[PDB]
């Protein structure tokens, strides 16, 4: 299974009690996420406020590799503002939750999608359900199946943080059946019941292609799938893939940056970067206690920076230039060379 | 599904880097867990060290309601020491992990079980696999099925913290098939891939009856299923059951007690008791952002203390005496009256 991350530090993260990111803070965060290799960066909807709009505009025009995306309600005026910011993708939200008129939902959606398709044909269109896991699946599938021919991606969002891993798996398989071969599936999961990482994993197991994370899991309440924890989960299953696509050794810089900005300490037990993530009580690994004589190690700390014509000339040019650039910055490490070259040499 | 908690703060928690509990600390912890309503309290094997043995003896003879249990390797000399401490249950460990002679395992097990059955017939016998989720299931099931007629409970332990929720579910269903109607199933899960709570939940979904937790999830590395997080997960699914069986309003006292003893701060985002567990950025719940006009709430903070002959005379006697005792201590709250009386009045 292949998959991509949608970072939400500048969307979900702004809901975190202590977050108040300046435009400079956001640029710093986005540049670091881009260097890390994150594929998508979602920002708070530009219709939220003048500053949300200004920040979306700045971030979308930074020339990042990562695609800068946003979200809107199903309103033509919101769509208009979002397109104007220059974002590369727009997620349209709907809700059918028991805790909240399907024909209206579908019609308003198609109207807005039609507008975006015409005004900005290059922009990704996504369509997602707020409070997915308190909504009746037949209502969800009805809406997804109606909109799927016209969108690039559909989204499931466990807004309230109650979904169980096997519910996420089941519903993702159902959505895949209904949207067909082309349409991708994104998952956004809150952590109120301790399932955000497990749910993100199970969505991928079931065929989802995109997962939302934030650095340190910051977000509304106890937040969403944390970047570090999610990477740990995926690294144990696909280590070569994960280590190739992301600069895992910079994880501690990302955690520290955000911790400093929002004024928290990294949790004592935080995935990977927490003080005790790799340690145990000296003297307590006793043969009377454990069968295996070694203290177990799920992954190594250093991986996460913790103490006839011819073809291929374009890639050769890019690769050699990139390696040279790293060398001249004093940043050419064995980790970098591995991730740059493994796909060319090994088979 | 009904189920019980095995607290492991005095077994798994002793592996936590910063833990060094005195005998007094352990008594304080065990008394608080007993008041909270935890069913089982597991202590480090008495064969580990003179102090482990002394502490097991003290805890097992405190007259707690909770059952004090321990673990051993499959050795007659270990079994002997464990029985002598007066513990009410003994878990025998085996390992078949790919990362570590089945006939030997089974024979040594039956020898030790036989000894315990004869020497202490009242003691619960449990039988558990170290590093369960890196072991071949056919090896596991072979051992479980051979020992099950003679034990009270079998255990699965994700020692290395790599199991996925659907693996836990599948293997638990398989174990249930093999051990039959009488034998219970316990689950112990590490959190290295962020799945400890989700895995504990899925084990229960599949038929498991016991789950290990520690306060704040302290333990080796980033620890195991945390008490608070697990209770949150279960409360959202079975709120009446959970609120009846445990004094949920004392959760903050338990988290604070352990945090103080081991010298950590409660994580900013800790389940229930963390600073931001219930909060969000003031002003950021915008109608432009969320469809639902209210900021979502998975459970209420106050629930967890966060800001012809006749029959039934014996229970009437116990209930009236208990309510009177609470009143005279100044501890008779509406929460207490609810959990004491709901099972008598409602139907
Ligand atoms: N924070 C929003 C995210 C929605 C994601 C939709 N792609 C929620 O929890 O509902
Ligand atoms: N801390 C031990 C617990 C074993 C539990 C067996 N009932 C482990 O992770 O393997
Ligand atoms: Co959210
Ligand atoms: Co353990």
């Amino acid at each position: 299974r292949e998959w991509k991350i949608i970072d939400s530090t500048l969307r979900e993260g702004e809901q975190f009690e202590k977050a108040n990111f300046s435009t400079q803070d956001k640029v710093e965060i986005a540049k670091a996420l881009d260097e890390f290799g994150i594929e998508y960066i979602e920002v708070t909807t530009p219709v939220a406020s003048p500053q949300s709009r200004k920040d979306a505009e700045v971030l979308a025009s930074l020339g990042l590799k990562a695609k800068v995306v946003t979200h809107i309600q199903c309103r033509l005026d919101a769509a208009k503002v979002a397109v104007e910011t220059g974002v590369q993708g727009i997620d349209l939200l709907f809700g059918t939750s028991k805790y909240l008129d399907i024909p209206r939902i579908i019609e308003e959606a198609k109207e807005v999608i039609a507008y975006i398709r015409e005004a900005a044909p290059h922009v990704e269109v996504r369509f997602s359900a707020e409070d997915t896991f308190r909504s009746e699946e037949q209502d969800l599938l009805a809406v997804y199946e109606a909109v799927a021919p016209y969108v690039d991606r559909v989204g499931l969002a466990d807004t309230v943080g109650v979904a169980t891993p096997r519910q996420v798996y089941a519903l993702v398989r159902e959505v895949r059946r209904v949207v067909g071969p082309r349409v991708d599936i994104e998952f956004h999961g809150h952590n109120d019941t301790g399932c955000a990482i497990a749910n993100a994993y199970e969505a991928i197991e079931a065929g989802a292609t995109h997962v939302d994370t934030t650095i340190l899991g910051i977000g509304e309440r106890n937040g969403i799938t944390p970047l570090g924890g999610f990477l740990a989960r995926m690294y144990t299953l696909q280590p070569e893939y994960v280590r190739r696509k992301y600069k895992l050794e910079m994880l501690p810089e990302l955690d520290r940056m955000v911790a400093r900005m929002v004024g928290v300490e990294i949790p004592f037990n935080n995935y990977i970067t927490g003080e005790t993530a790799f340690s145990h009580k000296a003297g307590m690994h006793l043969k009377a206690i454990y069968i295996n004589p070694e203290a177990y190690e799920p992954y190594p700390p250093e991986v996460f920076g913790v103490k006839g014509l011819h073809y291929g000339e374009e890639e050769l040019h890019r690769v050699t230039q990139h390696i040279k650039a790293l060398a001249d910055r004093g940043q050419l490490t064995l980790e970098e060379l591995d991730r740059i070259l493994r796909e060319w040499i090994t088979a």
